[PDB]
Order: C-alpha cells, then structure tokens, then sequence
C-alpha cells in the first residue's frame, strides 16, 4: 500500500476508494465501512448498499455451476481453452475458438447447449458433413435427461423423421437443434425468423461459402436485418459501425478458419458482436536445428540409422532428389518419392510401410495442402539449404539486381524507371563482366555472392521454416518435438540462412558436434508417446499488459496472433502456445495522475501523513489536450472525441475475469512501475492472481527470462515515482504562479530540474566572451597541422624532444543514455528528443535492449551475440568478452540480434522485415558499432610525444603513428597521424583567428553536463532539454548551439534574486540524490514528502 486514492476504482459503487482497500479487494469505506468483514455479498446486502458487486458474484456462481455440470456430465475438469470459453459464455460474449488441432471444440459445444437447455434457453449446433450431425446427436441422446428436446436433421434423413423435424422447428419449443451446413445455406429464411440464445459452429469455412450464411447467423441470435443493412453500409463506407446499445443478442461461437476470412460480411461480426472471425496461426514449435558441415552421403546414412523411422528429405531439385532415391534404394532403406506419386507414396509413409520420404522444395512445399501428419514426421533432413539461384551474365540477372547497383551507380535514377531489355544495354556499355560482379558483391550485403558459378544465392527462410514446422505441432495438450538437420558446406549460405532464422524464428542453428543425436531422438520419441498417452491436460490462459502498442505490435510478431477482440477502449490479441492460450494488449500510455482541483494540487493530508488523489486520464484526439478531471468535452476545443482511460480500466476488468494468470510487462523503471500498480490495484478486486514481469528484450528470449524473474510490485519504485511526480507538481505550480504575477503567462515553469539547467545556459553566455583568446593554425610541410596561442610569425617549427613508446588502446564502454545521446546527437544532425524517440522505437520493436539505462554492464548473452557476429564476419579471434560493470541496474544499450545495419537494410528491401526509416538505421548503426567496439580486441599501437619549440615557446603534442596490431578499431575508427623526425619543419600557411577556451553549449553538451553535475535521470535527459525549447527559454544558431532567449534571460534572472535556494544546483542535486535513495528504500517515503512540503510553504510567502 502506498496510501493513495483512485477516483473510479471501487468494484462496487464504481468510485473513490483507497490504495489499501482495493488491494485487499474490498469496496470503499462508504459501501462497506467494516474493516475485515466475513463476506462481501452478505455484508453489502446487510447494509443495503449492494450494487455492482452483484454481477461479479453471480458470475462466479453460474461458472462454478457450469463447471460442476461439465464435471458431472463429462469426465474430468475443463481445459484452459474451455475454461476461457466458459467464462466468455456466462458473460454472454461471442468469440472465436482459438485452439490447436482438436482440443475438444465439439465437446464444449454440447455442454454449453445442455447447460443452457437446463436453464430453459434453446440453441443450435451446426456441423459440415451429415455424418457429424448423427454422432453429435448420438452422444447427446445418451447424455442429457428426458427433459431436453433433442431433434436432428440431415440430407440422408428418414422418410418421416424429415418432416417430424421441420414441424417441431416451426412450432415445438425445442432445446437443441443439430443440423448440417447444407441446411443453413438452403433453409435460410426458416432459420432467420427464429431465434437462438446460443449458436455453435464447427467448420467455419463451410459456412463462409456465401453471404446468405453470415446474415443468417446474425439473425439467428436476435438481430433484425434492418440493423445488418445499416451495418453492412458503414463497413462498406470505409470505417466501423456501432450496434444499438439497447440491442441484446445471443451467443455465437465459431472455430478457427483454414483459409483467410476474406470479404466484407465477416466484418459484421466485429462490429455487432465485438469479435473477429479469426484463423489459426499456430507458430508454436519446439525444434532443435542441427547442421552437418558437408553433403557426405555416408554421413546421411549414419543419421538415417539413428532415426530409423519417420524421416523427411528435402533436396534442392528433382535431379539430386532422384539421385538420393537411387543411392538409398541400394542400401535397402524404405524410401519413396514425391515428384512421381504425390498421393500414393505419401499415404504409404503415413502408415509406416515406408520410413523415409524424399521431397523437393517447390514440389512438396507446394504439395502439403492435404493433411500433414505431425505425428509421423519426427525428423526433417535438408540435402542443401533451400534457396533461389540467379545466374549473372549479360542477361538472366534479375531486375532488382541491376536496380540497386545502378541505383547507387547512377543511370536508373530516372524515377526508378524499370525495364527488361534496357537494363541489359546499360550493363555492356559501362561495366565489363568482371566489373559487374565486383559491384554486386559490394552492394548486396547479407545474401550470398558466388562468383564461381556467377550465381546469386538467397536463403529461403520461408521454405525452410514450413518444411521444419511439419515435425512440431501441438497435439493433444502436449507439444511434440522435431529435429531439423541441414546439409550445407558453403559457409556463406549457412550463415546467411542462420541469420534470417534468428531474425524471424529466433532459433539457433547449431553445428553437428554440439548436438547429441541419440539424446535428441529420445526426447523426440518420448515427447511423441506422451502426446498419445492419456493426457491430463494442463493448458491455461494468460493475460499480459503493456503500456505501448508498439511493444504489442512486435509481441504478436513472435507469438502467433490468431484473433483480435476489440473489447472497449482497447483491443486485446490472443495467440496459441504450448502453455495454452495467451492474451495481451496495450494501455496506450498512462492511467492515473494527480487531480488538479482539490487538495494540495491533488494531495490530501490525513492522520499526519500525505495522500495523493488520482483520476483517469483523457487525451483528446483533436486538439491533443490532456486532463484528469471527469469531463465530456475537452475544455480546450470542446470536442467530445476524447479518450477516457477509465473506459480502459473498466475494460481490463472484464478481461481480468476470463484469464487465469495475469502478468504486467511494462517499462522496468519507476514510470512503468507507477502504471503497473494502478492496474494491479484495479484488477485486484477482480482477479487475485496477478504478478509482475520486467522485459528488456522484446523477443522470445527476453520474455522467457522476464518470467524467470517474476515478482510482485516493488513499492519503493512506486513511491519513487510519486515523490517525483509530487515534486514538479508542487514546486512547478508555485514558481509558475510567481511568473503569472510578473510576466503574465500561465503555464511556464516545468519545475526545478529544468530551471537549474537554464542557469548554466545564461551563465554560459556570460563566461563565453571571457575566454576569447587569439589563436593560430600552423600548417606544416610534409606533416599535419596544429593550433596554438596566436600571433606568431617565424614560419618555422623546431623539434626539441622526441620519444616513442608502444601503448595498447582499449575501447570505450557501451552506450548509456548519456552516451547514446551525445555521441549520436553529435554524429547525426539530431536533437536529444528526436534521438531518444528513435531509441524507444528501436527498443519497443526488439532491435536494441532497454534504451533508458545508466549502467555499462553487458551480460553473457550480450557478449555471446558479439562473438557470434565476429565469427560470422570472419574475425572471431578479435573477440574479447568484457563485463564492463559489476553494479548493473539494467543493461547497457546494445543490439539484441547479431545483425549489422547493412544486413538490416537488405532484409527490408528483400521483403522479410519492415517498419524502419533511415533515421532509425543510423541510430542502430551508431549503437551496433559502439557495442561491438566495446566487445572486441584491444589495439596495440605506437605513439610518440613530440615537444616542439615555436616562437620561443615549447609545446607537447602526443600522436599515434603506427597501428602495430588491429582490434576494436574496425568498428569505431581510430585516427592515425604522420611521424615526426627530429628535424626542423617550416610552416606553409597560417590561419589567424580567435576561438574560445571556454566554449558554448549544444543539445549534447547539456546532457554531458547534467550527467557530471548530477542533475536528472536517463529518462529525464531528453525531456528537460527539449522542454527549454518548448517554453521558449533557449534558441539555436548557425552552429546549432544553445543560447538563452530574451525571454529565457529575464526568467532566470528574476528567480536568482527572490528564489535562489529552490533552483540552486547544490540543492537540486541533493534532491535527485535523496529521491534516488527512496527508490532503493534508504530514505523514508513520507519523510521526503514532508521535506518537499516544508520548502513549499516558505515559498508561498514570497
Ligand atoms: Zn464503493
Ligand atoms: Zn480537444
């Protein structure tokens, strides 16, 4: 508990309650003034204050009764998939059955209809083939009591039972109606008139053979076709439509789709029932990828007798495939083919009559449309890495090759005008055959350049994955494991393919030696015979909450998003995994903040201590104003088009009921912890199973290792954000008020932290002209020039003392926020805000680690990524694993994947990954180099110390002359200088000017300063500087410097007379220091709130 309040938190009256009660799940002090009562639903009734808590009560009532019904009617308990579907069925929500290959969709459909018939409600269950209509009824009749009115209908019906049904349908108040999809398509109007409380559908593809079926289903749950028409017009218009709130439909359930839900009619489901008819994207694999170093036909035989049965071969072409079919046939192995008998030779291996099936890439990779049995295919062999090959000659070289070359050469730049015959012409006249290849190899980084056969080989990560995933599918709760063995000797191919698999699938392909075959086979076949065994299912649902959609944008990019439930103010995605279902959605920002109105600008004080009072946030989409106070129109532009975060909080309460375990994965700081608390505290009366995880790499690995350090809400971090939020709110309102009563303007003062910085800027202009010293540039003959104290005139430099030594240069530690700002706002024409903004996009997309740190630590994973790159570039022996830091809060800014910035451009223009700009790539490049510089070999050089006498005045100049041994300098370059003989040198020309010893400020110099001085934290660095630009206290010039405006000078000068102890660096640093000790729990929380308070009242008197 942090002793705070939330204005719309209460589970009951839906209003104000504390931070200490809602955690325990109790209603507010008004609903239930009892401290720790025995029951809630009992006591609230005894106080005549029972209101909305009634819903969450009868919810768990009808659920546990439903769960009791299944347990009594059927065998064991519900599965995680079913438990999610059951909670959706009691709320009355329509949804898609997101599930793997037969988890029990047909089974659940009956128990619902039976449990709804027991209540009195009637339903209808639709299946494709009529063979299913009977078996559904066959199990139905021998299950339910005599009470239920079970009727059936199909094509091959009896002569008199056929008519017996249709009269009962039009009349007799039935309970369960089982019929075929054929029935729904033909008997449209009959069904449309009637109404069902529940409608179950098996094969959704059979239903989607027409538009007369979608309209029917919607009318089969109590929706007039009048609404459908108006809804059908708006989805046609180009946007979305909202169903009449007073309309109360039934419950429709559809299964996963085989093909894509293409059309406009399926959009009716999303806007009339708040659910999207999704298809099954099941990227849930557990495969071990091993690679054999060479196409040794003897070694394949060695592996085929390790697997014995259930092996697959993938040859590059039908040629070398037929060859392998000949070779193995002489060794008497049960081996078939696919290029001949696509059907018969397949079904034989399906039985066990054949042990090995040799296939191709575009033959079997295209003939996989039938069944695909993942319980037979245990092993997959790749006789040659799947890829495409283009021969480069006069012609034959594809258009995209001649494009990118001449794009950088210059002749195709004419609006990128594409041509077939013309691009051949451009080649011959300009480039010789040798010149052409040297240009292609110099441009196309990432792919394979085979100058021998004059071919271009580009790895097919798509084909490799599809051929691999045929040995790993989720069958009956258990997820079986397959093994993929690659046979490629061309090291450029194997490395290029391994890169894009670690980019897309994130799966390490390993060498042959570091893999135990007889050990891998065991955990493959044992996993196989466990999938078959009487599974005591253990699949479950999971909810995960982030604060940014961009995080979620890529979260779904590695999970396997199958559907999207637009639930209120947010949109929750759900994917398929081995642990069951997994739900995840974003908050699109914060949720709570201090109320500008009452209290000390949002702070109450009771029982001696301080109490913050929070409210839901509303960010307008038109003007963009942000406020906490509950309003309907934006008090800036009067637009009702607002974004109420309380409609998100209440939205998450609905979803919190459905899922089992809920995890909050936000920004691992104090800002992301404040949000993580406002949500867990909100979903604590609802769910009582909610934990915290902190993600640093938005990938498979960074997610797994985030749950390996799962914890609960650290209140110190929450306290830390509060104290700081209170700080700039209290002081920031006081000082800005002083400006109102002077300079006139309202909102100006951003606080204390941003104002002290302006103090440096005003007094940087002051001590600027103080050091305007005369200097001279001295261009030297045969050697490099240098600058010294000016006004010299003798044209001769005399070497006095010289000494050479062999020093070894070590690189600089990885980027922090202070480092990745300055060294990138320098080397790129960028401001600290734009730099930091690009960084967030690089982290929340899974390209770099956490972009808001102060540590330099690099874990073994970071060091291993570095080495695996140097081993890819060819120089593995220049690697040096540097720990860099013992005390590591977070981890230093580093690339999460061993892929250089040029390999990234290639993947994008190839058509694999996307959503990147050049402003992004140069920021990734700048970091990729720096990290790999900070993880390479040291440079052994040889530098000299020249002491030269110029105009009677000595001077010591140290410079590197030789690089004796290479190292880290391959990434971040090292500047060498020409040698100095111990002779006399003359000056060619002189440039006389007068720069300053004490220079000026830039956007980087500020961050540079407030890091040394100790003012601000990594998150606040980009903000503070840009804020000064915003208010108008600082302007830029020719050199893009930092100077105080006419406004900025008067503002700071005013404060230094009347309010100096509040804006002093020596006190500003003392606050950030103390507040950082609150973050670790060294200085008391309520203590530092009194200290902020004490200085405020003294300020409120001047
Ligand atoms: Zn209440
Ligand atoms: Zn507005």
């Amino acid at each position: 508990a942090v002793n705070s309040k939330y204005h719309h938190s209460c589970i009951n009256c839906g209003g104000l309650n504390t931070d200490e009660r809602n955690e325990r799940g109790l209603p507010c002090e008004v609903c239930l003034p009892e401290d720790s009562p025995s029951d809630i639903y009992r006591a609230l009734l005894e106080r005549k204050t029972l209101k909305e808590y009634r819903f969450y009560h009868e919810f768990w009532n009808e659920y546990e009764d439903f769960r009791s019904f299944f347990k009594k009617k059927f065998g064991k308990d519900l599965t995680g998939y079913q438990r999610l579907w059951a909670k959706r069925i009691v709320q009355g929500k329509s949804f898609t059955m997101v599930a793997p290959t037969g988890v029990g969709k047909t089974t659940f459909g009956m128990m619902t209809a039976l449990w709804l018939a027991r209540k009195g409600k009637k339903s209808a269950l639709v299946f494709p083939t009529v063979t299913l209509v009977k078996q559904t009824l066959e199990r139905l009749q021998k299950l339910a009591d005599e009470k239920v009115k079970i009727f059936g209908f199909y094509s091959s019906m009896k002569k008199e039972e056929k008519e017996k049904f249709e009269k009962s349908f039009e009349e007799d108040d039935y309970h369960i109606l089982v019929f075929s999809t054929q029935f729904v398509s033909k008997n449209r109007e009959k069904l449309s008139q009637k109404r069902f409380d529940f409608v179950f559908v098996d094969d959704v593809d059979a239903v989607l053979k027409a538009s007369r079926n979608i309209d029917t289903l919607l009318m089969m749950v109590g929706i007039p076709e009048e609404i459908i028409r108006k809804a059908f017009s708006t989805i046609k218009q180009g946007k979305i439509y909202e169903r009449p709130k007073n309309l109360k439909p039934g419950i429709l359930v559809v299964s996963s789709a085989t093909a894509k839900p293409r059309g406009i009619r399926p959009l009716l489901f999303r806007d009339l029932l708040n659910f999207t008819v999704g298809r099954l994207v099941s990227v849930a694999r557990n495969i071990t990828h091993v690679r054999i170093s060479s196409r040794s036909k003897e070694k394949l035989v060695e592996l085929l007798e390790i697997f014995r049965d259930g092996i697959l071969i993938f040859a590059q072409t039908e040629e070398e495939g037929k060859e392998l079919y000949e070779y193995l046939k002489r060794f008497k192995f049960n081996v078939g083919e696919t290029w001949s008998e696509f059907e018969k030779n397949f079904e034989d291996f399906k039985v066990g009559k054949i042990n090995i099936l040799i296939g191709v890439q575009a033959y079997y990779g295209k003939l996989t449309r039938g069944v695909d049995l993942p319980e037979r295919i245990k092993y997959v062999i790749f006789w040659g890495t799947p890829s495409m090959r283009f021969s480069l000659e006069l012609d034959k070289a594809p258009r995209f090759v001649l494009a990118r070359v001449l794009k950088e050469m210059g002749l195709i730049k004419a609006q990128e005008n594409p041509d077939v015959e013309e691009l051949r012409k451009i080649a011959k006249e300009h480039l010789t055959q040798k010149e052409f290849v040297e240009k292609v190899k110099e441009m196309f980084r990432g792919v394979v350049v085979k100058d021998e056969d004059l071919e271009l080989i580009i790895p097919d990560v798509y084909t490799y994955i599809q051929a691999s995933g045929r040995s790993s599918r989720i069958l009956n709760g258990v997820l079986v494991k397959g093994v993929s063995v690659i046979f490629e000797e061309d090291e450029e191919i194997f490395e290029s393919l391994k890169t894009r698999l670690l980019l897309i699938a994130e799966e390490e392909i390993i060498e042959e030696a570091e893999a135990n075959w007889k050990e891998l086979v065991h955990e493959v076949e044992e996993s196989r015979r466990r999938s078959e065994r009487e599974l005591t299912d253990t699949s479950r649902s999971l909810l995960i909450i982030v604060e940014s959609p961009t995080k979620a944008e890529t979260l779904s990019r590695f999970l396997g998003r199958a559907s999207s439930r637009k639930e209120r103010n947010i949109i929750v995605h759900e994917a398929v995994t081995g642990e069951g279902v997994i739900l995840f959605t974003a908050t699109r920002g914060h949720v709570y903040d201090l109320v500008t109105k009452g209290g000390i600008h949002g702070v109450e004080e009771e029982n001696g201590k301080f109490v913050p009072v929070y409210n839901s946030l509303k960010r307008c989409r038109d003007c963009g104003y942000q406020f906490t106070e509950d309003r309907d129109e934006c008090p800036v532009c009067s637009s009702k088009n607002i974004d109420d975060k309380t409609e998100t909080l209440r939205a998450l309460r609905e979803i919190s009921l459905e899922a089992d375990e809920i995890l909050v994965a936000t920004d691992p700081d104090v800002e992301g912890e404040k949000i993580s608390w406002d949500v867990t505290q909100y979903l604590l009366p609802s769910t009582r199973s909610l934990r915290r995880i902190e993600m640093h790499e938005i990938t498979r690995y960074g997610f797994k290792k985030a749950r390996e350090s799962v914890r609960f809400v650290d209140f110190n971090l929450v306290k830390a954000q509060i104290v700081r939020r209170v700080q700039d709110r209290w002081i920031g309102f006081e000082l800005s008020g002083k400006l109102q009563k002077r300079f006139g303007r309202s909102n100006l003062s951003a606080g204390r932290v941003q104002s002290t910085v302006l103090g440096w800027i005003v007094e940087r202009e002051e001590e600027y002209k103080k050091s305007e010293k005369d200097f001279t540039l001295l261009v030297l003959e045969n050697g490099v020039n240098l600058e010294v104290e000016g006004k010299i005139a003798d044209d001769v430099v005399t070497v006095v003392e010289l000494q050479e030594a062999e020093e070894e240069k070590n690189p600089l530690p990885p980027y922090t926020t202070s480092s990745a700002l300055s060294e990138i706002s320098q080397k790129l024409r960028l401001g600290v805000q734009e730099v930091m903004d690009i960084l967030q996009d690089l982290f929340e997309k899974g390209f770099i680690t956490y972009h808001r740190t102060d540590s330099t630590r690099i874990s073994l994973e970071g060091q291993n990524v570095a080495r695996t790159y140097l081993r890819k570039i060819g120089k593995e022996d220049i690697f040096m694993g540097r720990s860099w830091s013992t005390e590591g809060a977070h981890e230093a800014i580093r690339p999460v994947k061993p892929i250089d910035a040029r390999e990234l451009e290639e993947m994008i223009e190839e058509g694999l990954i996307a959503d990147l700009t050049k402003k992004h790539l140069r920021v990734y490049e700048l970091i990729f180099n720096r990290f790999l510089a900070s993880q390479s070999a040291a440079v052994k050089v040889k530098k000299q110390i020249v002491t030269v006498d110029v105009d009677g005045k000595r001077m010591g100049i140290e410079q590197i002359v030789e690089i004796l041994r290479d190292g880290w300098n391959l990434f971040v370059p090292l500047t060498v200088s020409p040698r100095f003989e111990h002779r006399t040198y003359k000056i060619k020309e002189k440039k006389f000017y007068k720069k300053h010893t004490v220079p000026l400020f830039t956007q980087a110099s500020i961050v540079e300063e407030m890091k040394k001085r100790g003012i601000g934290r990594p998150s606040t660095y980009a903000k503070i500087v840009e804020v000064l630009f915003r208010r108008g206290y600082v302007y830029e010039d020719k050199y893009k410097r930092v100077r105080p405006t006419r406004f900025g000078v008067m503002v700071y000068s005013y404060l230094k007379e009347r309010y100096e102890k509040y804006v002093t660096e020596e006190t500003t640093r003392r606050l950030e220091e103390i507040m950082d000790k609150v973050e670790r729990g060294e200085e008391d929380y309520q203590a530092t709130l009194r200290l902020l308070y004490e200085e405020i009242k003294s300020l409120m008197e001047e």
